[PDB]
This record gives structure tokens, C-alpha cells and sequence, in this order.
């Protein structure tokens, strides 16, 4: 039984279901991941190759959970309604969204700017999110979070040619003030600010040496954060931008 | 007259802000392009008062969301006065409280557009043409630092990412160009506020055409509060 | 060995030892219970009365652990020393130190400021923060870490007649980055910005309203958050100063 | 010259930033109280080019970390302008590169003092003679936003102390008198940042006489970088 208290503690999203879209990527993965090692179900969505959601799902379930995964657009609103209402239907509920579909896309300087891009980098990062968050109102519950990926780009306006990626990320991480006043106290809302990240995804040396910690940050540090903010251990904490990133930016 | 020879672009020049930045400019001898949306009347009586006081300016109707329109003001602006010295972008707005359990992605992208895609178009337009030591003034908002009041996420959001691109372009567009923009609280267009007022056009004119000025040679990438003490940063 | 993967798992601190300082007040007690439950070694800091900390040392030692109790003052050079040879004396090495110790201790306006109370604010709140810290880097490990306390008051000045406190606490925030600069990679420094925590120390209704979480929050929230920064799940996260308010203010 | 009949009181103004500040409030028609810690030159000369200029000013030595000194400064300025108007408070300093691992209290103390407990000092003590819509400027850094520099630790902290309590004191003391403060990045008392330079003390100077106008009546509790885009905020 001493057992038996330690997995009831350890387990604290039992009975909980989560949505992780852009499990398509290396941080999305890893937040299923660590969203299902404390017991949640875990609906995961991807944008292009299913092999590691798949694999994630088949994981979760060897190891006694439930999962699934469905690929989808997170800027199309039918791909979106079709996600939430796949989860509503398999799992009951919605407790929390882990919303880590963005990107970059492109490297384009002001001067070249073109409306495509403007709206494309604006679509993946920021409308996604607002869609997602829209879809899921209707069925979260009390004591419900919703946590966003934005950016050091937020804070600091972005590298070279993403001044496109560095505004989204800063509506994405203003909005995550607005809706933790609009949503509260039923959902908190706080948002990630991850700095360089080794993943699959993104995209140097530089600047793992530059920064304080001496290294890139990996997908499992961010997932720890994000599990942390979604969980009832962050419970007095909403409209957060929460800084990950070695050490080279304050706020 | 620092501003003497130079010229200014305001955009939402009708229009309190805007009609306020407009006069503060020219009071320091720029040649000024005022941009409106809709009624002259304010954008009129401006070029006229500027003109009476021995200044240049004029004023053309237009929607900053549209790309013909952005060209046409700027290429008038050239074709007038010549090169851009500083552009003050004034365009914006909340347009409708809409909370987010019952938001449209047609209010979202309205919302973007007015605020954020118009500054893009206009800043997009302008870089050609603009001078050594030339500067850019957004308009953001308190409401980028605190997510805004209810029902205004979407616009919260607009503002929050108008301040982050002050920064990317201060840093993509330095040292030719500045670029900073205004972080407003309650203005006239209270009590619980340090000033224990609401804020009036005319103080939000002094704080733009500061960072318009060579007074403000070392100040890029900023968004400067000013909010009568509601909110700190 | 399902279960012992699971202790394994849950008991990350094993082998770590902490200091808590203000063990004297409730948000360190909750710290010093969060560290020992992770399975750190904790050497306890009070002021005052020992009923909390002894307490405390006699449940971590019955569920197994090692903690003791000092007390002292940290505004005093020769009781910070003291606490750390003693637990270095006792555990042989120190993983982390969260420091607790802090206080508004009296309203006075600034017409009314003497210099005996401004610096009285910033011994108890800033230079015990400074002390610890100094006497703590010649026993730090590869991997070590420093949680400072500071408060939502660093960020907006504070409330009425606490100017001297806020002062205080901006000062420990902008420290923090600092320190994370310095001592890093070797050493993490991060620091919590509280809210309205229901605590014995702290000095309302309003506040709980008015705040999107709508309560105030538990001396049990702020030590999760103390906890997870000072743990590896923080590994990447190193000069934040995270806000633990209800909502009631963003950065 | 909107600053005529107006009394300010620079301390530090020895005193490349403290001197700049000296000479832009003169210039708007300033009363100007001058302290300066040792040399009297730069202090003395500006005094000369003032009245050369018409206008009215003293300087007076002392240390702004001794009551003694404070009070003196004060009561002389009260007694030759009549009420303060405006503080811009430029004593400070970093003292000496430090690390944490060999600090001691001594040094801990006299950076906190020459920085912070000399601005509480200066508040408290101008506090009864300031007059209705009074300003008070302190001069913060960057380095109270990034932590500073190497072996800067304790400077940083002062900084950061100082922007917080310039957010404390513009909500205890409006809305009488507003609160702002400064945050400078390098001044050359480079090509890594956007602006490709130094900034200037003349550069400071004009922020500063700027918050501490009536052209910043809706400003208060600002902490404003002036840093050529090496930090955001
Ligand atoms: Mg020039
Ligand atoms: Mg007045």
C-alpha cells in the first residue's frame, strides 16, 4: 500500500483528458508524453507524418494509458471541430490543451514582406490557437488549463527574418493574459517561452555557449514546464509567460 | 523647429491621436501627409490651420488595410515632399467586444488587420523611401501589457504583437531607422489611476513626436507606458 | 519493481541536500516539506518560535528522511555561517538553498521614512539573501540551485506604506538575473514573484475577488513552484523571476 | 522655455549625465540647484554659462548618502528659489567590479548607498517643498533589467531597487507629483547594437528633462530604456 499511495499520488491527472496538438513535433511529443506518465488520456494531433504520434500512442497504451492520434490542419476550422469533437467522443471531456502547433515557416525580412507569408506565419502560430481554444469552451470543466507555446521571439522580437514569427508569438503571449481575465476561475491559461530548443523542428553554437546554462534547452525540459503549468501544482498561477531559455533573456 | 525640412507620414490623422500627432509635427516645422478613413472634416481643418501658420501638409482619404490605398499615400507623400523622414501609424482599434467562447475568425482577422496588418502594409511601403536617421511610431496599447479589457482579446492581442515587431524591426531596420511605438492607457477619445485623470490626445502627441525626434536618437525598440500610473513595466 | 521504479522515480532529490531559511513562516515550512517529500536532506532556518520546524523535522524523520532545525538570524554574518557549517558538518554537501526569509515588517510612507526602517526592509529581505548565497557558493555542486522569494510587489511597487518592501524585492529580482549570469552553468538562480498568499506572516477580500483565480493563494502553491526550480525538471530555466499571483498581475 | 520659473535640483551634476541635465533644464528657463560630489569644474562652468544666459542657478558639494548634505542642498535651494519643481537625481555609480563569492558588506552597503539610499534620501527630503504637478526622475539602468554587468551584481540590485520604487512612488505621491526613471545601456561617459553606438549623456539628459516636463503629465511610474536597442522591455 505504500505502493499503492505513491502511484495515487504520482498519478495526478488520472481520469483526465488532454488535447496535445503539433505532437507532430519533437516538444509535442514530448508533452504527450509527460501528460501520459501522470495518467492522463491524451488526444494528439499532427499536422504531416504520423510515425511519432503513432509510436507515442502505442507507448502509452503498452504502459496501461489511452490515447489516440488524428492528423489535422490546426488552421482549418473543420480540422480543428474535428479534433475536439473525436476527443468529446472517445474520452467524455476536455481538462486541458497543450496547443504546440507554430513555426517560422520562412525567413523574411520587412523590405520583402508579402501579405501570404504575413498571414501564414500569423494562421500557424496565433489563429490555431484561437481556434483550438474557441473549440474547446464548450466542454472544459472546472479546474481546466489551456497552456501556449509562444517564444523568447516574444519578448525579444525574433532572429533575423522573423519579425512575422516574433509578432505572433506576442499576440499569442498577450492573449494568454486576456483570456486567463476572460476565462477565469474556471480555466487558467499561461503560455511557455522556450528559448533555443534542440529539436526536429526548429531550424547556434553561439549562443548555447552565450547563454548561462551552456547548452541548447531539449523537448523534455519544455514538456516538464508545460505539465507543470497544466497541472493542479500551478493552480495559483494564470496568464503567465513563463521564460525557458538558459538564461539569455530576462523578464 | 528641429522638424524643419522634414517630413512626416500620419496614418488615423481624423481622429484624435492621429489629428493631435498631426499638429504637434507640424508646430515643429514638418511637412505633413495625414492620412483618414472616413470623414475629412478634422484632417481638413488640420491642414488648414498648418498652412495658415506658413506650414505644408495635406490630407488623403484612404483604408490602411488596402494595399492600393498604402501606395497611394506614400507615393503622394514622395511625390509632394520627398523622402519619408518618420511615419506615425495611428490606425487601429477595438472595433466589437466579442468574447472568445463566441469569436469569429472574421472579427479575429478584422481586428489584425486594422491594428497590425495596416502597420505592416504602411511600414512595408515606406522603407524605400525613408532617410538616414529616419524613425517609425506605433500605436500599441496598455492593453498589450495586460491582455485588455473584456471582450477586447482580440485586440489585446493585436497590440501585444504590434510591440513585439517594435522590437524585431528596431533591430532588422537599425541604425537607419528607429522604431518604437506608445503603450496608451485610458485617454479622453480614472480616479483609481496615480494621475487621477484619464489621459488627453494631446499628452499622447508629446510622447510620439519625442520618439519621432533626433531627441530620441538613442531610444529604439521601445513601448513606452504611458497610462497615468495604471499599469507598470 | 513497479513500485520501486516508481520510488525511484518520485524520490529525485535522494542523495541532495537542502537549506530552507524561514522554516520560521509558512510558505518554508511547505518548502521544507515539498524538498523532503522528493527525498532531499533538509537543514532548516528559523527566526522565532521553533514549533513549526521542529514539527516539521519529526515528520520528515518518521516517514524516513533527515532534516534539522536551526535557529537564527540571516541578517547576521555569524548565523549564516553557523547554518551552513552545520549542515555541511551534518550532510557533507549542498544541492540547493530556498530562501524564505523576508517581511514587509512595518507601513511607513516615504515623508515619514527613517533610515533605520529602510534599512531594516533591505537586511531582512535583500542582504540575508546576499549572506546566504556568499557563505553557500564554496559547497556547491555541478547542478546546483538557488531559489530566491521575492514578490508581485517587486514588480508594481507594492502596497500602501511599503515602498522599502518593494525596493527590496525589485532588488532581489534584478539579483537573480544577475547571479544567474555569474554562477551559471555551474549553479541555476531563479526567483518566485507571490501574490496574495494566505499565510500566519503575511499582515484582501477584495483582492481574492478581484483576482482571476478568485481566492488567495496557499503557502503549498508557492512551494510547488519553489520545488520544481529548484529541480531538474528546471534544468533550463535559469534567472526567471515567475509570477505566482491568481492573475492579478502580468510580466 | 515652458520650464521658466520653475525650480529643479540636479544631484550628481558634476558630472557628464548630472551636467547635461543641468544645462537642457537651464535651456527651457529652469532655476537649477546644482550638487556635485568633488571637482567643481564641470558644475561651476555650467553655473557661468547659465547666468552668462540670463538665467539662475548655484552648486553647492556634497555627499548625497549624509543627511547633513541632503538637508543642506535642500534648504539652500528652498531659500534662494522658493519649492522644488523637479528632482532628476543622478548620484550613483557601480564602485568597483565585485563577484559574489568575495563580496563583502562593506561594498555591498556603499553601492546600495550611493545608488538607492542617497535617492530616498533626496525624495524624503524634497517631499515638504515640492510643488502641485512636481516631477521626480531617477536615473536606473539596464542593468536593473539584465542583472549588469561582470562583477556588477550589487549595482544591478541597486538599479532594480530603484525601478520598483519608482513604481511604489508614483502611486504613494501622485497625484501630486509623478515618478519616472531612466535605463540606460551604454553611455560613452556598440556595434552590436541596432543604433551602432553609444549613446551620449546629451541623449539621457533630453529623456529626462522630457519626463520630468509637463510634456510627460500622463507618464508616471515609467522605468524607460534608453539602451540603442540592446534590451526590450
Ligand atoms: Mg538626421
Ligand atoms: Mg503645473
Amino acid at each position: 500500500l505504500g505502493t499503492e499511495n505513491l502511484y495515487f499520488q504520482s498519478m495526478d491527472l488520472k481520469g483526465k483528458t488532454a488535447i496535445v496538438t503539433g505532437g507532430r513535433g519533437d516538444i509535442g511529443r514530448a508533452c504527450v508524453l509527460e501528460l501520459a506518465a501522470r495518467g492522463a488520456n491524451v488526444a494528439i494531433n499532427y499536422m504531416a507524418s504520423s510515425e511519432g504520434a503513432d509510436s507515442a500512442v502505442a507507448e502509452i497504451k503498452a504502459a496501461g494509458g489511452n490515447a489516440f492520434a488524428l492528423q489535422g490542419d490546426m488552421t482549418k476550422e473543420a480540422d480543428v471541430a474535428a479534433l475536439v469533437e473525436k476527443t468529446v467522443k472517445e474520452f467524455g471531456q476536455v481538462d486541458t490543451l497543450v496547443h504546440v502547433t507554430g513555426g517560422l515557416i520562412a525567413r523574411v525580412t520587412m523590405s520583402e514582406m508579402t501579405l501570404d507569408h504575413w498571414q501564414s506565419v500569423m494562421d500557424v502560430n496565433l489563429t490555431s490557437f484561437v481556434l483550438m481554444v474557441r473549440e474547446c469552451l464548450p466542454h472544459m470543466t472546472e479546474g481546466s488549463s489551456i497552456v501556449g507555446l509562444a517564444s523568447q521571439a516574444g519578448r525579444d522580437g525574433g532572429g533575423p527574418g522573423a519579425s512575422a514569427y516574433g509578432a505572433s508569438k506576442g499576440a499569442l503571449m498577450t492573449l494568454t493574459r486576456g483570456l486567463a481575465k476572460e476565462l477565469g476561475p474556471k480555466i487558467r491559461v499561461n503560455s511557455l517561452c522556450p528559448g533555443m530548443i534542440d529539436t526536429d523542428f526548429h531550424n547556434r553554437t553561439h549562443v548555447a555557449n552565450v547563454s548561462p546554462v551552456k547548452r541548447e534547452g531539449t523537448s523534455e525540459d519544455v514538456a516538464k514546464l508545460a505539465v507543470f503549468l497544466a497541472s493542479d501544482d500551478a493552480a495559483f498561477i494564470t496568464g503567465a509567460n513563463v521564460d525557458i531559455n538558459g538564461g539569455m533573456l530576462f523578464s
